């Protein structure tokens, strides 16, 4: 139904990963212990009780990888840096020439087929040092720990990539870490839960949230200021983008979703474009958000180049202030509850991957959202895709039939290139992901991979939707 031809000549076609996902060799090369690195050895997290100690072992495979998102016909690859890898006890410890040299040869391999990087500094990872020593993001002192990254990163590689993401999902992982406590550092109170650590869920999460708004701002100074005229890139921010629907065609619920979606993305999006965290939440809020100093601000002035947007699913929402909802969820204190259901029955086919429906038309909704909200600042679709799991899957003939993903990827590429021809400014896709890999408290349980792999053996094998991507790139 769609084709590569609907999409503008110039776009970015590839696909997507992250360092702890896929690349194994944990503690090889002088890498330091990782927050994920520690987290996956405590027991009662990961579902399956796996871990990224190997992973899809791209740290060794990585050319084979290459090979074959090349033999899709991609001209991106998005992909993430390891910092334990580059800096493995932070800014005072020195730069970590295995590192640098892993990256560099990863880049020059992608180039040498004419696949663009598009990297991401942070996805989840932290070394544990600095978790450690200060606290990771409750404390300011992260903001020069990442800028420093930053800095060794664009000088060392920013000749050879021209897309950088500064943060990937923080919106995810902050609730996951401060509010919730089920991602590290595993921190959270009452209604959230009871995490042995302590926490204050109604203050440490806009706390962290700060500093790495903060840490993208002194990274893009930086940038701007030192690199941006010799190597001429764009530096963005990508974040976890869900559409939401009121439940009920009522004011109560259009506004609840409007907080819902407040929530989200421009919670780090009107800093970065605005100078202010969202109305909707500083009504609500109030001091609990913090204030950005004359300081901050000059470095908010650098704003970002584009929005990354990953973007899965459609959700409902309904209001809680004016009904009495469940409490402890990440959306209590947006005032609205969410939920896949209306009356019972879902808002799209359900997927092993909870919360994630088929719902093609939430990517132009979402992108329009965007559009209007931030004056068609330019985005790339970061991720977008489908997870497989579950007892209808016994062998890898069961996981290479993936004609549920072929729909998917159709009906939002649909959507996209009509959203594209409506007006919006975005230059790119990135499938998650080329390969099955670590889903974080999932574990292997879940398999987003265009290519199937056989953990015992570390074999990749193509499925049908790596076939239907190839065919879609050739047009």
């Amino acid at each position: 139904a769609i084709h590569r031809s609907d999409f503008p000549a110039s776009f970015l076609f590839g696909t997507a990963t992250s360092s702890y996902q896929i690349e194994g060799a944990y503690l090889e090369g002088n890498k330091s212990l990782s927050n994920w690195d520690v987290f996956t050895h405590l027991p009662g997290n990961i579902k399956d009780g796996s871990n990224g100690d190997i992973a899809d072992d791209h740290y060794h495979r990585y050319e084979e990888d290459v090979e074959l998102m090349n033999s899709l016909g991609v001209n991106a690859y998005r992909f993430s840096i390891s910092w334990s890898r580059i800096l493995p006890k932070g800014r005072f410890g020195g730069v970590n020439p295995a590192g640098i040299d892993f990256y560099n040869k990863l880049i020059d391999s992608i180039l040498l087929k004419g696949i663009q990087p598009f990297v991401t500094l942070t996805h989840y990872d932290i070394p544990q040092e600095l978790e450690d020593r200060y606290g990771a993001w409750l404390n300011a002192e992260i903001q020069s720990d990442f800028g420093h990254f930053a800095d060794v990163c664009f000088g060392a590689f920013g000749d050879r990539v021209k897309y950088w993401t500064t943060f990937n999902e923080p919106n995810v992982a902050v609730r996951h870490g401060y509010m919730l406590g089920t991602y590290p550092p595993s921190r959270c109170s009452p209604p959230f839960g009871h995490c042995a650590r302590g926490g204050d869920s109604h203050a440490e999460p806009y706390v962290a949230a700060h500093n790495v708004i903060l840490s993208h701002a002194t990274a893009i100074e930086i940038y701007k200021r030192k690199y941006q005229s010799k190597q001429r890139g764009m530096i963005g921010m990508v974040l976890y983008s869900t559409w939401y629907e009121p439940l009920r065609d009522v004011p109560e619920d259009r506004l609840a979703t409007e907080r819902a979606l407040a929530f989200e993305t421009p919670w780090f999006l009107d800093p970065l474009v605005y100078g202010d965290y969202p109305p909707e939440m500083r009504q609500i809020l109030g001091g609990r958000l913090p204030s950005f100093s004359p300081e901050d601000r000059r470095k908010l002035r650098y704003k970002l180049d584009f929005i990354g947007v990953n973007h899965y699913t459609t959700l409902y929402a309904r209001d809680c202030m004016f009904s009495d909802c469940p409490q402890g969820q990440e959306t209590q204190h947006a005032l609205a509850a969410v939920t896949g259901e209306s009356n019972g029955l879902p808002i799209g086919t359900p997927t092993a991957m909870p919360t994630f429906y088929v719902v093609p038309d939430g990517i132009e909704k979402m992108v329009k959202y965007f559009m209007r909200r931030y004056n068609n600042l330019p985005m790339f679709i970061t991720e977008n895709g489908y997870a497989q799991g579950g007892d209808s899957y016994t062998d890898a003939e069961d996981w290479i039939d993936d004609e549920d993903r072929i729909e998917y990827l159709e009906g939002y590429l649909t959507k996209l290139a009509k959203v594209i021809r409506d007006g919006a400014d975005v230059r790119g896709y990135f499938a998650w992901s080329v390969v099955d890999n670590f889903e974080w408290l999932f574990g292997y349980t879940l398999r987003f991979g265009l290519y199937y792999i056989d953990y015992r053996t570390q074999e990749r094998s193509p499925k049908l939707s790596a076939l239907w991507y190839k065919e879609f790139l050739q047009n």
